[PDB]
DNA sequence: CAGTCTAGACATA
DNA sequence: TATGTCTAGACTGA
């Protein structure tokens, strides 16, 4: 299904349990956005690649960090490796454009994790 | 040190990751009572197996399971299949000596886990 | 800066 | 009842 689909764009890079782990992470956004009614804008965006999407939110927690399969991490880092850049190392080769609102480092109760919001510095 | 020693009784069987389980079951009760003061009449209990031995108690949860390593189940029967009967399938098989004021089935806040407080009926 | 652990939250059966 | 799955929050570090 959706699931699926947006797999399609860039299924998962690492050999391995990493495919499987891949697809759980796109599972929990899924499940999440379909809660808040923004799994389309998530559509969009990793499809038509349209930087001036609405912003796709998440919770945040007290640390930030999310959970996907065992593996602790931050929203918008696992997101943009997914269908942007799976050589991503940090949060610290990334940073917002200004037309997002929850851009993370704003310490919101939401977190932009729309791929296509960020822009990869090579610092 | 006291989790390789009280191990000693009844390592844990089952073969495979089950000693290495029966190894975090204990680390769990091990840490949970340095921090009540409890260690040494647990320490007495399984050594001795004084029946009168005082209640090694460790706080019950809202369902009054316990998970240890993945694995859920209810405290008294986790300890009493450890150092007593590895056979034991439920908690049906137990029930409480009456010297044991926090014996589970009193829904109390703090839960008898030591193993010679219960007794084994064959129903 | 990051890896482990588990009660409590679900969601049935 | 009874039971399995998933993770935010806590804890542990070095």
């Amino acid at each position: 299904p959706i699931v699926k689909r947006l797999l399609g764009w860039k299924k998962g890079e690492q050999n391995g349990q990493e495919e499987k782990w891949c697809e759980k992470a796109v599972k929990s956004l899924v499940k999440k956005l379909k809660k808040t009614g923004q799994l389309d804008e998530l559509e969009k965006a990793i499809t038509t690649q349209n930087v001036n999407t609405k912003c796709i939110t998440i919770p945040r927690s007290l640390d930030g960090r999310l959970q996907v399969s065992h593996r602790k991490g931050l929203p918008h880092v696992i997101y943009c490796r997914l269908w942007r850049w799976p050589d991503l190392h940090s949060h610290h080769e990334l940073r917002a454009m200004e037309l997002c609102e929850f851009a993370f480092n704003m310490k919101k109760d939401e977190v932009c994790v729309n791929p296509y919001h960020y822009q990869r510095v090579e610092t």
